[PDB]
C-alpha cells in the first residue's frame, strides 16, 4: 500500500537515487545519534553529541528538499493507500507529489520503491523531528514540501533565529495575513515553538487537521501560514548552490565525528559500517520509544483503551497527528477493537463530520482521505 512510479529519464534516475541515498544516510545519523543518546546518560548530556544529532536532522531535511526538483519525476505516489498526486494537483501552488509524500510518516516507502533502493535495510527518510529540531518544526516541513534547498540550513550554527525561536519575525517580515485560528496557534508557539501539533490541537479544542491545514497558502493552519510566508521568499539559487556544495562534505564530517565521540561511550563504536549492519536494530529501538510514548498519551489524553492505544501507536510509528488525520475505516482495519467513540476522540474531524454535520462514517472517510 506504499507505491510510486519513477517516470523521469535515466539521468534523472541517477540524480534521484543519489539524493535519496544521501538522505537515507543522513537519517541513519539521526537514528544512530538517538541510539547513543538513549543508551548513555553521559552521552545524552554531551553537547557535542546533541549538536551532531541536530546537524543530522538538518542534512536529512536538506536532502529531502532536493527530491524531485523538476516536480515531474514521479507518478502515482501512494502512501498507505492515499494518492498524493491527486492531493497536490488541486493545490493553488501545485508542487511535487514525492516531496509532499516524504513529509508524511512512511512516505519514504513509496519513493524507495520507485527508485529501487536496496542498499541498506529499511531505507527511511523522515523529516518530522519536533523535540530537538533546530528549526521551528512546521516551517522545516514546509521547506521540504516546497523544495527549499536555498532556505534549509546545513549546520546548526547557521540556522537563522527567524527560523527557530524568533520565528515570528519571519512571519512579520512580509506582513502576510493571519487568520484568527492561526493567531491562536501562534500564541501557543510563542510559549514553545516546538509544541507538537496534537498538543496545540488538544489545548485549543481543535482537530489536528484544523491546526495543520493544507500545505498551501490558500488554506488555514500552521502549514498553511508557513506556506503563505515561504512562497513570498524568492528562490536563491546562489545559496542553494552553496548548501549543496557543503552538505556532502558535512555529512562525512558528521559521521567521522560520531564515530570518534562514540568510542568513549560504547564498546562498539558507531562507525558507518556498524550503523548499516545494525540498521534494523537501530530503527526498531527508535520506533519502540516513539510507540510507547504515543500509547501512553493516547490512553491518558484521549481515553483510548490500553491495547487499542498500542495498536494505533505501532501502525502509525507513534504519531498522534497522523492517527488524528486518518479515516475511521483505515484505523479500524489495522486495529479491529477500535470504537467509533475512540476514533472521534483522537480524530476530531470525524466527530465534527458525523456528530455535527450528520455524515455517515463512510462519507466522512471519503473527505478525510481525499481532502484531509
Ligand atoms: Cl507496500
Ligand atoms: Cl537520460
Ligand atoms: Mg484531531
Ligand atoms: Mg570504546
Amino acid at each position: 500500500v506504499y507505491d510510486a512510479e519513477f517516470v523521469g529519464s535515466e539521468r534523472e534516475f541517477e540524480e534521484e537515487r543519489e539524493t535519496f541515498l544521501k538522505g537515507v544516510k543522513a537519517y541513519d545519523g539521526v537514528l544512530a545519534t538517538r541510539y547513543l543518546m538513549e543508551r548513555s546518560s553521559s552521552a545524552k548530556n554531551d553537547e557535542e553529541l546533541l549538536e551532531l544529532h541536530q546537524n543530522f536532522i538538518l542534512l536529512t531535511g536538506s536532502y529531502a528538499c532536493s527530491i524531485d526538483p523538476t516536480e515531474d519525476r514521479y507518478q502515482n505516489v501512494i502512501v498507505r493507500g492515499v494518492n498524493f498526486d491527486e492531493r497536490v494537483q488541486r493545490l493553488s501552488t501545485g508542487g511535487s507529489p514525492a516531496r509532499y509524500a516524504i513529509v508524511y510518516r512512511r512516505g519514504w516507502r513509496a519513493i524507495a520503491k520507485a527508485l529501487d533502493i536496496d542498499e541498506e535495510d529499511v531505507p527511511a527518510i523522515e523529516v518530522r523531528a519536533v523535540k530537538r529540531n533546530p528549526l521551528q518544526p512546521a516551517l522545516y516541513r514546509i521547506l521540504v514540501r516546497y523544495g527549499r534547498v536555498d532556505l534549509m540550513p546545513v549546520t546548526v550554527d547557521e540556522v537563522p533565529p527567524e527560523m527557530a525561536g524568533e520565528f515570528e519575525r519571519l512571519i512579520e517580515r512580509y506582513d502576510v495575513p493571519i487568520d484568527e485560528k492561526e493567531e491562536r496557534i501562534l500564541e501557543i508557539l510563542r510559549e514553545n515553538p516546538w509544541t507538537p501539533h496534537d498538543e496545540i490541537a488538544r489545548r485549543l479544542g481543535l482537530s489536528v487537521s484544523e491546526v495543520e491545514g493544507e500545505k498551501d497558502p490558500e488554506s488555514s493552519g500552521i502549514y498553511s501560514l508557513w506556506s503563505r510566508v515561504v512562497v513570498n521568499i524568492e528562490y536563491d539559487e546562489r545559496t542553494a548552490k552553496r548548501h549543496v556544495k557543503r552538505r556532502d562534505r558535512l555529512l562525512e564530517e558528521l559521521y567521522e565525528h560520531l564515530e570518534e565521540l562514540s568510542e568513549r561511550y560504547l564498546r562498539h563504536p558507531l562507525t558507518r559500517r556498524w550503523i548499516v549492519e545494525h540498521k534494523r536494530d537501530i530503527m526498531r529501538r527508535y520506533l519502540e520509544q516513539r510507540i510507547v510514548e504515543c500509547a501512553l498519551k493516547l490512553q491518558d489524553r484521549y481515553g483510548i483503551r490500553e491495547d487499542v492505544a498500542l495498536c494505533l501507536a505501532r501502525a502509525f510509528d507513534g504519531s498522534i497527528s497522523m492517527i488524528a488525520t486518518t479515516p475511521y475505516r483505515t484505523l479500524k482495519d489495522v486495529c479491529p477493537d477500535l470504537t467509533l467513540e475512540e476514533a472521534k476522540s483522537v480524530n476530531r474531524t470525524l466527530a465534527t463530520l458525523i456528530d455535527e454535520h450528520g455524515l455517515s462514517p463512510d462519507a466522512a472517510d471519503e473527505l478525510i482521505e481525499h481532502f484531509e
